[PDB]
């Protein structure tokens, strides 16, 4: 039940709802403007041949080549992609960037798959979509259960096809820092979410420095997240979670011991100096910023109330419900959307592309300069919306996003309303 597509679809119809866009326009955006399946035949280990279902999805390239990353989970369907790629629209155009929105999947398990058998699975994969993308078509991008080194493989196998007569560096971002790569990379939507902090302070007036801070999910996303507003911003870090549970100090804590403790005990539970919480309490303290960086829609009508955090940092994708938005938006809690708070990952990927194409490559301190800039920006214009209409941030950031999209769109002609 629930499904994926039909979801978007009802929320590109609710963001509909609050600003002025023609029925043509609507139909059009409603509709995946291509759609790729294909079948990805690989040689095995054994030698006998397993034939794999793989998806290109682009929604929609009025702003420019479609951009969006590859996941290989056992559970991808064509509907997931679909929304995904839809999602991937308005990512990309709310920090206006000059992309479309695009996304790729396999339906095959990686965790049973050998490294020869990746690399096998990805240069097929390219293989079967190559007619599809592009440096300046479709450049695809790291997903769940994807690295690097599957976007070199990719990368390689690309540029063996085209016969180096492009940019076969730009064809794919997410690459090897030694093949193409981007300086920068790893710490992308913790940065970002820093910056949409940081602006979402400045916005209500309070200073960041000496305050509370809590991250909820400890992957790469929260660790960077936590490690960088104590370092940056100078808040004091005092609960994380992992999967498994929580823990909580007062005092502060340490990001880097933390995640030392947590790679060693294979986890951040019984953390000395701390006391051991659960996600459901730990989303309950009072705090002046909150980043949910874990497990979807962990925000709900049971809980919605007990939330005392000034700033609701959503780097998860979509960790909070409509109705527990509307809760949260009359408690007086600003919310960044989740589409935008965590949109610091595609606009570094962004600038790899502009290296990549460019044959120029920046150094750490322009890309996070660049990088500030953007989504300074972006958040201010989705709030500067947000006052205007006096709607709900997701439905500023969906305002803005779709705005930009059907201007896009109009100018090209393709709706003449
Ligand atoms: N990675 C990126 O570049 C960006 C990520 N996002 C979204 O953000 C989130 C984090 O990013 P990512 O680095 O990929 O995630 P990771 O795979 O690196 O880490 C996953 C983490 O969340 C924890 N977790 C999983 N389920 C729960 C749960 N039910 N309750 C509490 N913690 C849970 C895991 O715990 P444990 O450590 O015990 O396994 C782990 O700490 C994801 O949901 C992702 O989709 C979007 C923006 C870009
Ligand atoms: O870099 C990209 O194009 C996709 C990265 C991503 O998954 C994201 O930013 O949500």
């Amino acid at each position: 039940e629930i499904d994926p597509f039909e979801m978007a679809v009802k929320q590109l119809e609710r963001a509909a709802q609050y600003m002025d866009i023609s029925e043509e326009a609507l139909e059009w955006l409603k509709k995946p403007m291509r759609i790729v399946e294909v079948s990805v035949p690989i040689e095995m280990d054994d030698g006998s041949v397993k034939v794999f279902t793989g998806f290109r999805v682009q929604h929609n390239w009025a702003r420019g080549p479609t951009k969006g990353g590859i996941r290989w989970h056992p559970a991808e369907t064509l509907s997931t992609v679909k929304a995904l790629a839809t999602w991937m629209t308005w990512k990309v155009a709310v920090v206006d960037l000059p992309y479309g929105g695009g996304k790729g999947g396999i339906i095959v398990n990686p965790k049973e798959l050998s490294e020869r058998e990746q690399e096998r699975l990805a240069r097929a994969y390219i293989r079967a979509v190559y007619d599809v993308i592009g440096p300046w078509t479709d450049i695809p991008a790291p997903d769940v259960y994807t690295n690097p080194k599957i976007m070199g493989w990719m990368m390689d196998e690309y540029e063996t096809i085209m016969r180096r007569k492009g940019p076969a560096f730009g064809v794919i971002t997410g690459k090897p820092l030694s093949i193409g790569g981007s300086l920068g990379r790893g710490t992308a939507t913790a940065q970002g979410a820093i910056f949409t902090i940081r602006e979402a302070a400045k916005a209500l007036g309070i200073d960041l420095k000496g305050k509370k801070i809590a991250v909820q999910g400890y992957g790469n996303a929260g660790y960077y997240t936590a490690k960088l507003a104590k370092e940056q911003l100078g808040m004091t870090v005092v609960a994380v979670s992992d999967s498994r549970g929580g823990i909580y100090n007062p005092d502060g804590l340490d990001p880097d011991e933390v995640l030392k403790w947590k790679r060693e005990h294979g986890s951040v539970k019984d953390f000395p100096g701390a006391t051991n919480i659960t996600n459901e309490e730990l989303l309950e303290l009072e705090v002046d910023v909150l980043a949910p960086a874990a497990i979807e829609e962990v925000i709900t009508e049971k809980n919605a109330d007990n939330i005392k955090a000034k700033i609701v940092a959503e780097v998860a994708n979509g960790p909070v419900t409509p109705e527990a938005d509307d809760i949260l938006r009359e408690k007086g809690i600003l919310q960044i959307p989740d589409f935008l708070c965590n949109a610091g990952g595609v606009t570094v990927s962004y600038f790899e592309w502009v290296q990549n194409i460019n044959g120029y490559y920046w150094t750490e301190e322009e890309v996070r300069e660049k990088l500030d800039k953007k989504m300074t920006k972006a958040f201010w214009e989705v709030y500067n919306t947000h006052k205007d209409k006096n709607i709900h941030m997701r439905d500023a950031a969906y305002v803005v996003a779709v705005s930009r999209v059907y201007q896009a769109m109009k100018d090209r002609g393709w709706v003449k309303k």
